[PDB]
């Protein structure tokens, strides 16, 4: 598009602020920028010809926009954005504007759990067939940073939010890996609402993955993944097979567990969509190792393994670790933190028998500590907890950050929760 002379509000001081504010300054645009804390954590790198507020939302600046540039943070239900939509002011976020710049193919990635694992998955095939690829988005590094002209193929992992505020994404092709219950304090109508935000992705994609085996993932024909249904699936050791004929045995694979060969599978779907060679893509398959704070063992010492998997930040993804979890001994299993008022109900299953120890902690402690009160303890902070639970680690035990909650009540993010579990299991290990 073209923006020159637009009254140009971006909402956010993060980093996608910081990225749209440099968008726009390089295209001879000098944008106004608010964001309702007080002292967000860009305003340092903000330059100082840029007019910024903090503190609240300016609604002089927000019904004089042309354009109102919204990070993901922010929702589009706030009382002074509704008020700038009812005006009809246009409203974007920064997976908007690229979209409308971006000239090369996009793979589009959300769901809510595996979209990390599944969108560096197509990054890694990419690099393997030698393709020049941009990978960004929620998955941490914004999308505006990745405008490229030699760049062949981006690969985007999108939250619901971006996915709200973004119309013009046509992805090559696109995927919800799952629909489970998250970010609830965003939806007050609930889980059709956040499910339709993530429904967005597949508007004008020319090839749509569903899951077989989640019903909410599919739109209302898409290439499907599964793990006995699909054009994707497994055949059980265990192989990915594309309809029938067997392509890789997961022992190739240095990831493990269904879920992770079910996001192979989606990964693997995505890949050939964009038209990257299946030979090149399952290379990279095979040498795929992980994610930080992603089922992460930091520590595996005198019998017992120390995982991190701070990057569980829902019941789906806590679900993810624990379904057949195979512990020798006790499983020392920490959660806790900001729940985003879900249903943690779903987690009990897995909570029976002689050899499961809980520690909660943080806002949702409590709520936590009740899936199985018998065998909880409850502290105020996760070093707390630690502390508590290391004196009773047996050989052949398991200690388990996998905590279903956010970490903001506590922490500047999960990779902070991640860094100190993994600094206090050093210590205590
Ligand atoms: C909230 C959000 O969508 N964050 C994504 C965003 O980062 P950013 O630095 O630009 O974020 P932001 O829009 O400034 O908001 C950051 C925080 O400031 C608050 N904020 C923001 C603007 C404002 O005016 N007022 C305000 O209070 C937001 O509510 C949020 O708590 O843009 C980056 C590049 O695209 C993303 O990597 C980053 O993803 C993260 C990891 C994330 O938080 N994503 C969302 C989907 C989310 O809620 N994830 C959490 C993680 C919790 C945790 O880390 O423990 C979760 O609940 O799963």
């Amino acid at each position: 598009a073209d923006y020159q002379g637009k009254n140009v509000v971006i909402i956010g001081l993060g980093l996608t602020g910081l990225s749209c504010v440099d968008f726009f300054l390089a295209r001879g645009v000098t944008p106004r920028v608010m964001d309702t804390r007080m002292t967000p954590p860009g305003l340092d790198k903000l330059p100082e010809a840029v007019e910024r507020h903090t503190g609240s939302l300016n609604d002089e600046w927000l019904m004089a926009a042309d354009l109102i540039v919204a990070s993901p943070g922010i929702a589009l239900a706030h009382p002074s954005l509704s008020a700038a939509a009812d005006a009809g002011i246009e409203i974007v976020g920064d997976i908007e504007l690229f979209c409308r710049e971006a000239q090369a193919p996009i793979v589009a990635i959300t769901g809510s759990n595996g979209k990390s694992t599944v969108t560096t998955l197509v990054g890694e095939m990419a690099k393997a067939a030698g393709v020049n690829v941009g990978v960004g988005g929620n998955i941490g590094l914004p999308a505006l940073m990745l405008l490229d002209d030699e760049c062949e193929l981006y690969v985007l992992e999108l939250s619901s939010f971006q996915l709200e505020t973004t119309s013009s994404l046509q992805a090559v092709a696109a995927t919800i890996l799952n629909v489970t219950e998250d970010h609830m304090d965003r939806y007050p109508f609930g889980l059709q609402q956040y499910r339709a935000a993530k429904l967005r992705i597949y508007e004008n994609a020319k090839v749509c993955v569903v899951n077989a085996d989640d019903a909410l993932t599919m739109p209302i024909r898409c290439v499907s993944f599964g793990v006995n249904m699909g054009d994707y699936h497994l055949n059980h050791e265990t192989w990915l097979r594309v309809k029938g004929e067997k392509v890789l045995n997961v022992k190739e694979m240095k990831l493990s567990g269904q879920h992770n060969y079910t996001n192979a599978l989606a990964a693997l779907a995505l890949a050939d969509a964009a038209g990257l060679p299946r030979a090149s893509s399952l290379k990279a398959l095979t040498t795929f190792t992980g994610l930080p704070h992603r089922f992460e063992v930091v520590l595996e010492h005198n019998g017992v393994r120390w995982i991190n998997d701070s990057k569980a930040t829902n019941v789906g993804s806590t679900e993810a670790a624990l379904n057949g979890l195979h512990v020798d001994g006790t499983l020392h299993l920490l959660l806790g933190g900001d729940g985003k008022s879900a249903d943690f109900s779903p987690l009990a299953r897995y909570l029976n028998g002689d050899n499961v120890r809980l520690y909660c902690f943080g806002r949702d402690g409590a709520q936590l500590a009740a899936l199985r009160p018998e065998v909880a303890e409850q502290t105020e902070t996760m070093e707390q907890a630690m502390r508590l639970l290391a004196p009773r680690v047996q050989p052949g035990d398991m200690v388990l950050l996998s905590p279903a909650c956010a970490s903001l009540d506590q922490f500047k993010n999960f990779e902070q929760r991640g860094n100190e579990f993994a600094r206090l299991a050093k210590e205590l290990g």
